[PDB]
């Protein structure tokens, strides 16, 4: 086998958003020049796609030129403290590393040899994105600007899409006037703040508004099985995502959708926001804290581990990041054959996993 990952491993791409690598492979398969050797297959893509990777000290957009599928006789599963869970072939590479006076020093380690306590590299800040254009009756904003994203923030944070009706509950009357004002501004349709008998609420009665908001990917409400972040938000610029997130939080988020929680970790990473995920019973809890409680550094040119409050003093001393170092809590070998997948990029690394992780093929 080569250096490869489980088919459910999420990958952030420009062309398809956040997608499991087996589903990306099915879309790029054979679209180019193909080489088959037994159970392994390589395609040199006729049209390279765009993914994200570590390059010149930043997490940025990069080209991906080749795809791979084969079989591995077993896998390694690595669980870290922030909640990353990555399933990879034993020779797949990850990065350990340290913070020094002149930036990060990294070191490749095969997944088979990662042990608990290792500080592996994960992605805290994603640079990238561009304004997305969207698809008469209710007027619709033609690009996904900051105002539309702010509206969608409030909506998905505490709004439902009953009937052909939109309802948004809260206190803080200024938030609710803001939502109605933005609704009139963007869509030309307003609502009245019906002081409901539980608390205050805004309600907009427009059958075609809930419909285009559904087409945008807005969930009918929270507490739904397939709750997901609208695709276009992951692909948007940083200021748009900030307009969304500042509205979505008025700090923890409980969901029943594994996928939606993972997508949220990517959305927050696009703002450099440190995020953890935990699973209580069947529910997922996305917690929004800027780094771990201990940080691996180089002092005296020698390795050391510093608590957070000594690390911050040392870091302010030297001028301080897109990458941080998560702590492994569990390494497991799974002796089970499965299909594995890979994507070749110019940097020989890419950003994937249930939470943004720097993977090295
Ligand atoms: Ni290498
Ligand atoms: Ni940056
Ligand atoms: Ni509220």
């Amino acid at each position: 086998s080569g250096k490869a990952v489980d088919g459910d491993t999420l990958v952030l791409t420009k062309e398809f958003g956040l997608i499991k690598i087996k589903e990306l492979y099915e879309k790029l398969d054979g679209k180019g020049r193909k080489i088959v050797e037994g159970n392994e297959e390589w395609t040199e893509l006729e049209k390279p796609i765009t993914v994200y990777g570590y390059k010149d000290g930043k997490i940025v957009e990069i080209k991906a030129t080749h795809v791979y599928k084969g079989v591995s006789s077993g896998m390694v599963e690595i669980r870290t403290r922030t909640g990353r869970k990555i399933k990879v072939t034993p020779i797949h590479r990850l990065f350990t590393g340290r913070v020094t006076k002149d930036g990060l020093i990294l070191k490749e380690v095969m997944a088979m040899h990662v042990k608990p306590g290792d500080r592996i590299a994960v992605v805290k800040k994603i640079d990238g994105g561009e304004y997305i254009k969207l698809d008469g009756e209710i007027k619709v904003p033609e690009i996904l600007n900051e105002e539309l994203a702010e509206f969608l923030g409030y909506l998905m944070a505490n709004g439902t899409l009953k009937s052909g009706i939109i309802e948004i509950y809260c206190d803080d009357e200024s938030l609710l006037e803001r939502v109605n004002s933005l609704s009139l501004k963007l869509f030309g349709v307003g609502g009245r703040i019906v002081q409901k008998v539980d608390g205050k609420a805004l309600v907009i009665q427009s059958k075609p508004l809930v419909d285009v908001l559904r087409r945008l990917g807005v969930p009918e409400d929270k507490k739904v099985e397939n709750w997901k972040v609208p695709r276009e938000l992951l692909l948007s610029p940083s200021n748009v995502v900030r307009a969304f997130v500042n509205a979505y939080i008025k700090v923890e988020i409980t969901l029943a959708s594994e996928e939606g929680a993972y997508e949220l970790s990517y959305l927050f990473a696009k703002l450099g926001i440190y995020v953890t995920i935990s699973k209580s019973g069947e529910y997922y809890k996305v917690r929004v804290s800027g780094n771990l409680d201990t940080i691996p550094v180089e002092v005296n040119g020698m390795p050391k581990v510093l608590p957070y409050e000594d690390f911050r003093k040392f870091a302010k001393s030297i001028g301080l990041q897109h990458i941080i170092f998560d702590e492994v809590i569990d390494v497991r070998y799974i002796p089970e054959p499965q299909e594995v997948y890979d994507v070749t990029t110019e940097t020989h690394n890419f950003v994937g996993g249930n939470m943004p992780t720097l993977l090295h093929n």
